[PDB]
DNA sequence: ATTAATTTCTTGACCTTCCCCTTGCTGGAAGGTTTATAATGGGAGCTGTCACGGATGC
């Protein structure tokens, strides 16, 4: 509905919601869970 | 129609740079990697540009 790519980039930014401190450490814990799932699943690999 | 003293040709025998390299650093240039308090909706015309068609919405 516009012609500037940075304004619809700001629209796509405003589609998603920001984080508080507890949200920041929750997304950090989700990153930790996504890392540790591969870290424990690679322990079952013979290579 | 002949050849003997000059005058060129040819061949070793010498003469330079170009470039890579000598041990031992010394400096310069190109490319990639962290740094761990708090950092969360950014920014910039310029119109005082006017009169056409080509596509959009009643």
């Amino acid at each position: 509905r516009t012609t500037d790519p940075v304004r619809m980039y700001m629209r796509e930014m405003g589609t998603v919601e920001l984080l508080t401190r507890e949200g920041e450490i929750d997304i950090a814990k989700r990153i930790e869970d996504g890392i540790n799932q591969v870290q424990c699943s690679v322990a079952e690999y013979p290579e």
